[PDB]
């Protein structure tokens, strides 16, 4: 409009006021008039008026005639580039092959390249770049920079970057601020620490002057690496060479350590800020608290929170929701409530995220008490319960077994009129699984079914769990049958439920069914199968299952080896249990616990080999394991069983000379064995060294 | 046999040689003869011969006659207790109510109680205990100890424990070794630190002498708490008061810290051992390495490994498998291979767990190279590939996109004859999803179907993914239809696949279908829905989706707020994008990144408000964010668009006085705006301050 001759101005206006889908026609309606235009000016005008899609349309049309040429293509490529239209550019260029490089100008392509880079479309970025290369186009600084960025984001492309810089230097293209920053960040992304440091050094030796940008980038590399010392040196260099670390610099550092997982570092940083009169953010405080959080460190999170509050900072809903979720992870019930108490009084009010956060706990004792308290709170201040808040509620109640409460909220939800969906129903099905109440559960599935829903594989899992806890083998068998006429969450549940009922057939079958879809039996399953094969006496089968575990790749745990040792103990083969114990002893990655020792000890008594059981007890004490009184009574009664009264006493004297004190039953047991062996004088003697017992003896003799 | 009169000895032998299911009959066949026996001696004899089930049978029979009495019930309860038969005891006692307490002896119940405790059957343990209480039976030391243990294991039962000890003291029952150990461990389990310390103190003031057991327990409490200082004091007390820490003590400490998550502590411990001439284990070394591992600290894990190897320790397969899995978690490809190289030469040979471990990685560039290397290795030394090793292989290859290699291993698997199952097929379906090869995928589903398998919901997810990447809206629509005539893994996949095809209808429908089963839309889904509603121009709908996110409880992230700001920028409402930017700025838990700033800046240029975009650029630089060259070119060209040439220069001069250097395009752009405004003298002046550009200008004027 400001550079077109008047006639051409009417042409452009007439084109740009034509609807797109049929522009072709009208264009053809002025072919004679068009092949005379400077088509490049026309495209330009369309770009400057917003009609890029029209520009593309015109170029595409002019291409099928003579009218297309190099300056036109570059005008549109530059246009769509600046317009951020990478899809359409890529399409355009796939339909074409660029003119000789002589009539190319790299500068027209930068924006497109950049637009591709920012869209994560890296392979296209590099195809465009490759295409330019094929035409002998010499890249310029900016072109280099963008390509470098593509490589950096891509990852694991260090050799190519170094090659790229080599080529940059050979062409006498001197790196600028962006070059350095980009290369260094390309390094931080991967953890190319020594490579970044090397590059920085080169950059310095070649007498280039690093700016805030490159320092800040270097800081990012060491920040993500958790390289403390080197980061402090970078800060020192910033100080010496003009820049001079900020509150911003330290905040980003601490923050970057913390987000990378290095909290101890981050906290060291906050320490330094604190000593230097530097003001931490809120976001950084929170970030270090999430570091301590994730890792598990809660107390130190909360210590940091108190610190945050001491310095007058007033935390908001999101910060409190953050700490709350952190505590939810653990299950800290009481301090959760203390914090919620703190928010109200504090001054901000919980939103739906807070509620959903506190009610997204599970765990042990105290949860229904907790959830009740949270209900009290939620009503103790506005908070309209949405149809979704009910599900959070019923699910929380259902997660302990508070059936009464779960159904209470369910009615409260039905009263206030609501269309309780499926998660509600599974929440109920979930509460029913403690009391093995398949009856009410079935009923629930009926209601679900008719009101036209369709039971989740979760529903079916919960029902299975219900029949199991309720001894109802029938319903489990029936569901099985339905299943073989089909998930994994269901199959696994079947192995487990049949196991809880000692029903081997269904265990065998559902295992067979999991292994059929060449799946991945999971350790729990395997431990189960070995367990059942042990209890029914099929020992070569459970050996076969162990072999099955070790075969694939999975490696057994304590529950496994303890299952084994126990089976072997049951078979009077308490030597094989011992061999396994010893294996564990020198496993390097596993140690045995009290159960494995008690299995070997109890087994060696049972098989009569009490001497050995004593040696294993001695070892158990040697590796710093502490036996209960019943185990001592077990080996004492073992010795007694065989008239070995001297060693029985030895055990007891060892018990006393340690502040243990043996069960009354133990003295009794020795006395009983004495009295059956007809060694009454002896028993009396035993009582002399060590009154009801005496009375007993006297009764036994006369 | 050694206490029965001869006639009674024939009775017992005749009973115990009778088959169980019908014993009743024979028993009844000697009722007259039985009601005269001392039935208690008979049960005892059956216990001493192994026939406990017979003992139970006799008691049960004698119960339905007169013959049952208190000593008989206690004989069998004691028997099944010692025999570890808690199920049958519980059953027995549910069928009976105990005689007056006068004829009770607590000692008969200990084993049963203990057996319940060790089976995790705590509520039954406490019902038996409650039942004894109902008869005024005075518990003894051992009874107390077992009950305490039940409470300890149960959890969150501190007040009850303290009550229990109160009652112990009132009855003048003086705690022993087990009492103290149990109470303290009951504390460690929960983290009742100050409570444990308090108890220990009381125990000391009352002049009781703590033994190794109680010290070791106290050490466990502080170990699990991560309480370093206090643990060192406990060690000091052990030293002063007879015990004297061991290599065992320190090993268990370090180990307990490490398993509790407190690696820095654990490593401090190993440090002390090292200084005290104390020998660390292997298992403890490994445990600290898993601590550093989990938390993410790999390097320090490996530093610890070198330490482990330096001290002559020779690590085994499990230790190498441990370190390997740790590295697999990250994706450390090269050091993984260096370690595998190290094992071979080391001296031990990889097992199936090693293989399954190295091939259980996923990730970015380098993985197919890696997996090839691992194949080379696996063949470079025996290692028969099982039908399962193939699946691990094909799946690893399939995880990058190495289709050629995936099918190569698949053929290798078919050649060696094998019945490739389902996971194999999904592995193939998985590789096909990069190249959008729904054709071969369909084919695969055909082979799967006929050879009589049944496609996983995973299969269906992979196929969906294949149609999506391949632009094939048709197959996606068809699958949809099949689905509505049904998982979540499928529904989510549908929302995502339809989104990848910009097919709003199916997105709306599958969302509707997820929200129908009152489920849990997930952030990714929501971000999608908002994205699509932005791109089709339905802005009040995407507002409604944001409201939907914040409603429930979920809290939005950067992808969300950036989606929003971007939509607002598209609407020329770049003020609302700014309001959101500022919100983020003071969010406390979120900060904005480069994308959000570039959205606001680019939007304010687009809407003409370049002044504002400049202020937001200024802020972007203030919070330590670094812009690329294209953003500068964007605001420069913004100013230029409106003849504001003074400020355009300002931007450029700021670029230079920072080591940035502006794109060639930028100078060009200023010049273009000058030349359209007809300010040619001015443009020449601009070139004077700041040759092709001059040439251009001259061309433009004449």
């Amino acid at each position: 409009h400001s550079f077109l001759s008047p006639d051409a101005q009417v042409l452009v206006l007439a084109i740009s006021s034509h609807p797109l889908p049929t522009l072709a026609a009208f264009l053809a309606s002025r072919r004679d008039e068009l092949l005379r235009a400077d088509i490049t000016s026309l495209l330009k005008a369309l770009e400057l008026s917003g009609h890029w899609e029209w520009a593309l349309a015109l170029l595409r049309w002019a291409g099928k005639e003579g009218a297309a040429d190099a300056s036109a293509l570059e005008m549109v490529v530059r246009a769509l580039g600046r317009e951020g239209q990478h899809d359409a550019v890529c399409a355009l260029l796939d339909e074409t092959p660029l003119p000789p490089g002589s009539r190319l100008d790299v500068r027209a392509y930068t924006t497109v390249l950049h637009a591709l880079s920012r869209a994560g479309r890296y392979e296209r970025a590099l195809e465009l770049f490759a295409e330019l290369r094929r035409q002998g186009v010499a890249p310029t600084l900016v072109t280099y920079n963008v390509v470098l960025d593509v490589y950096g984001r891509m990852g694991r492309s260090w050799p190519r970057i170094v090659a790229l810089l080599d080529e940059m230097r050979a062409a006498g293209v001197e790196p600028d601020g962006f070059t350095a920053s980009t290369v260094i960040a390309a390094c931080s992304r991967d953890g190319l620490v020594d490579e970044a440091v090397a590059f920085f050094e080169d950059l310095k030796a070649r007498g280039h002057a690093p700016s805030v940008v490159t320092y800040n980038a270097l800081l990012q590399v060491f920040g993500k690496a958790g390289n403390y010392t080197e980061a402090l040196r970078v800060l020192g260099e910033m100080e010496q060479n003009g820049c001079q670390p900020d509150a911003v610099t330290y905040n980003e550092l601490a923050g970057t350590y913390a987000r990378a997982g290095f909290f101890e570092e981050a906290a060291r940083c906050l320490d330094t800020m604190a000593s230097k009169g530097l003001l931490p953010n809120a976001f950084t405080y929170n970030t270090v608290m999430t570091a301590y959080g994730n890792v598990g460190k809660v107390d130190e999170a909360l210590a940091l929170f108190d610190q945050m509050k001491k310095t007058g900072f007033v935390p908001n809903v999101n910060t409190y929701n953050l700490v709350l979720g952190m505590l939810g992870k653990k299950s800290r019930f009481t301090v959760m409530l203390e914090m919620l108490g703190e928010m109200s009084r504090s001054g901000c009010t919980p939103n739906r995220v807070t509620w959903n956060t506190m009610l997204a706990v599970s765990g042990k004792r105290g949860m229904e008490d907790y959830v009740t308290r949270v209900l009290e709170g939620m009503r103790s201040s506005g908070v309209e319960l949405s149809r979704d808040t009910y599900n959070t509620l019923i699910a929380a109640y259902g997660r302990c077994g508070s059936r009464t409460n779960a159904f209470k909220m369910y009615n409260e939800m039905t009263s206030a009129g609501f269309t309780p969906c499926i998660t509600t129903y599974n929440a109920l099905l979930n509460v029913l699984s403690r009391q093995g109440d398949w009856s009410t559960a079935q009923s629930i599935v009926s209601k679900m079914r008719t009101k036209g829903f369709k039971p989740n594989e979760q529903s079916y899992s919960l029902l299975l769990q219900c029949y199991a806890k309720g001894g109802n083998v029938a319903g489990i068998a029936a569901i099985e049958n339905e299943v073989y006429g089909p998930s994994w969450v269901i199959l696994r549940t079947l192995v487990i439920a049949n196991f809880k009922c000692r029903r081997l057939d269904g265990m065998e079958t559902a295992f067979q069914e999991v292994k059929a879809r060449g799946y991945n039996p999971d350790l729990v399953i395997f431990n189960s199968m070995l367990s059942i094969y042990a209890k029914n006496g099929m020992y070569s089968k459970a050996t076969e299952v162990f072999d099955s575990i070790k075969r694939s790749g999975l490696s057994p745990d304590l529950i496994t080896y303890n299952s084994l040792m126990d089976m072997y103990a049951k078979c009077s083969e308490s030597w094989e249990a011992e061999k396994i114990l010893n294996q564990l002893k020198c496993s390097q990655t596993m140690k045995p616990d009290v159960v494995s020792y008690n299995t070997v000890i109890n087994g060696f008594c049972k098989q009569g080999l009490v001497k050995e059981a004593q040696r294993v007890l001695s070892e158990m004490v040697a590796d710093g394991m502490a036996p209960c009184a019943v185990t001592y009574h077990t080996l004492v009664g073992g010795y007694s069983s065989l008239e070995m009264f001297s060693e029985a006493r030895e055990v007891i004297g060892y018990m006393v000379q340690h502040g243990l004190k043996p069960m009354e039953l133990t003295y009794r047991r020795v006395v009983e064995s004495y009295c059956r062996a007809k060694r009454f004088e002896e028993a009396r003697g035993f009582l002399s060294e060590v009154k009801a017992l005496e009375a007993y003896i006297e009764d036994a003799q006369f």
